[PDB]
């Protein structure tokens, strides 16, 4: 069967607006968590943030920008980061062998409230022309395909937190049948007040710690009371190792394996048992996992779900372990691949970033390896959780490539 | 490699509320469009529409509905009616080899404008706390998978038009990699003002004939003004031909051929190119296909560039042609699944389908064997294409099985 490698990667996240300022933070333990004045001017509960320091219709033109969400626009500067990371040619952009799998959690929330009370203030016909692309559950794959002129598969994929991860998988999975040489993954995800409003409504935000934003992520803690809503995009060049090494690629690392499963459980709250299957199935075959990037979100059950399934898996002497979303916030969508990225970074650079801002551990993680200070050393295999709503779960496993 | 059958069929369109109803309005030739007054109250200039003739909340129980927009609650039911066809007990539809792929083109839009409505009147607490599923991009599949307690795959494919025909051949690649067994596939889509006003803002939809419904989508007929819009649901059980003939299935047919491909081009107009590649990626070595059900909207460019391209792959050996769009109109998310559906009932009962409303044909369809009534023969391959925005294309084709 054939093999499949990262070669190129891009990142618009709340600790970054490309690779090197990503790294600069994770190796930091720096939070990108910022009060929001929008959400306070709406009235919401949960008041923090992990914003995107970018303003992406500054760096793209108009042609494509007319069509666009943030969640495009973020993707969009991804992969204009990764292809240029992976050295490619414009023949192997534009190629019949080159894909995108590339999706959202949501779409535009914003514009279809722009669209909405403009239709009712002004008319229909004020409404104009570009707000199918920039509101539809393909957006990001639409508007991305369209400009770079991608030619084989084009579609997105959608499972809520998981998204960006299945988005990968999938890709791999085009590699090995023989579909595609590459497939451009990803996803991203806009931050906007009426989304995040909707999931206020349900009680899943932070909202205790408004007044000190930098510590409201704290997977982990035992005052844990949410998530911190993010977003942003990525984008990450999946290749078969064959074509990669003929060309000279830069070779991140192989994705070794990939999970996807279900609950069949509940809407809202993990299972446990299904995130077990998950990682089961992304281990078949792989000899040892050095670190585990959490899914991690910083929700009292959710956490504790998730320890108690790696412990199941792992049993003693556990990988070392750490919840990105800390720093960061949950950036939906666009999670699954920043932290794939985050990942990489750790497994190519030599490190493990911290899980921050723990007070107090939860008794769940007892005889776990919570990685709590910057920890420097050669990492052989990683892997990321992503659990969704829907019961829906997907786990990716990335190992060294070493020329065997 | 791994045979791929259909062996459970389940749909709600605007020509029938299950495959019996679907069936006799195909040999009718009866248009499921209507007059919208939602529209006309909303001051939309296409005010035709193909509607749903059912009432979900009569069909569906409120712990399952609460969590469901009418995208999910449609393709729920088709699920419902997929798996009595199929023969299935919830051991089999509740296992780790069973899954689902299954999504829309846009999400709720109507749930979006009731939550924000709500929140700007009375607050984010009386929002409640059901609204990140309805409106997510994974809700169709979010919002199956937990009742019917699905355990292997779980997520959406969005692709605009295009969305359930991905979705379905998604479904084929997992069992062809052997990862599941059986995977429910297909989408919804929700059909309300919000959604349809941004369509009537770019122009693309029919407002000429809002007067007689019934004549409003005229696909290839050369006073065609643009599509009517439509919605529903369908699923389809895709099962490994070992595991069906080893349990005695029912075969509607095999999948044969799956193409997806993208044009590079332009947003909202096909370029014909990739329409080519993809109808060849999915002729896989067949004989002969027999019958294409077009993506066929009746819009003036649309309609032409698929003709251009059936030309360049057949030359002169056309196969017959029809258009079902014309009596149902433009189902968006649901619009692959439903014609796959379509086109497998005329596969299995002998007969195609005719492509009503052509009183005048266009000069691009010269030469081309365009069915206009009720055609009765055996049929051994048909073939159904969908094309979206962001220049996405996928290509089913589907083979009789007779126990070879």
């Amino acid at each position: 069967m054939k093999r499949v490698v990262i070669t190129g990667m891009g990142i618009i996240s709340s600790i970054g607006n490309n690779v090197e300022e990503v790294l600069a933070s994770l190796k930091a333990g720096k939070s990108g968590i910022t009060a929001s004045e929008q959400f306070k001017e709406h009235g919401l509960r949960s008041q923090v943030w992990g914003d995107l320091k970018i303003n992406p219709e500054e760096h793209i033109d108009r042609k494509q920008m007319r069509f666009m969400g943030d969640a495009a626009a973020y993707a969009y500067l991804s992969l204009e980061q990764a292809i240029a990371d992976a050295g490619l040619t414009p023949e192997q952009v534009s190629n019949d062998r080159t894909g995108i799998v590339a999706g959202s959690g949501g779409a535009s929330s914003e514009n279809q409230v722009i669209a909405v009370d403009t239709q009712r203030e002004k008319g229909v016909k004020r409404v104009g022309p570009y707000m199918v692309p920039r509101t539809m559950s393909s957006t990001v794959s639409a508007c991305l395909a369209t400009p770079f002129k991608i030619r084989g598969v084009n579609y997105s994929i959608s499972s809520a937190c998981a998204t960006s991860a299945h988005c990968i998988g999938n890709a791999v999975e085009l590699i090995q049948l023989g579909k595609q040489d590459i497939v451009f993954a990803g996803g991203g995800e806009e931050l906007y007040w009426s989304q995040t409003m909707m999931f206020d409504a349900m009680g899943a935000l932070s909202t205790k710690y408004n007044e000190t934003p930098e510590k409201a992520s704290r997977t982990y803690d035992a005052d844990r009371d949410g998530f911190v809503i993010s977003g942003g995009g990525g984008m990450v060049v999946v290749e078969e190792l064959e074509h990669a090494l003929a060309r000279g690629a830069k070779i991140y690392g192989e994705i070794v394996g990939y999970g996807a499963t279900s609950d069949g459980y509940d809407m809202v709250a993990p299972s446990g048992e299904g995130a077990i299957r998950c990682m089961k199935m992304a281990m078949q075959g792989v000899d040892k996992i050095d670190y585990i990037n959490t899914h991690g979100t910083s929700t009292p059950v959710g956490d504790v779900k998730e320890l108690g399934a790696i412990q199941e898996v792992f049993g003693g002497n556990s990988p070392a372990i750490s919840a990105t979303k800390a720093m960061t916030g949950h950036a939906l969508g666009a999670a699954g691949v920043h932290e794939a990225i985050y990942s990489t970074l750790m497994l190519h650079h030599g490190f493990i970033a911290p899980s921050i801002n723990i007070d107090t551990l939860d008794e769940a993680a007892q005889g776990l390896d919570i990685v709590t200070e910057l920890r420097e050393q050669e990492l052989t295999t990683v892997m990321s959780n992503s659990f969704g709503f829907g019961g829906t779960n997907a786990t990716l496993v990335i190992k060294k490539y070493q020329g065997l």
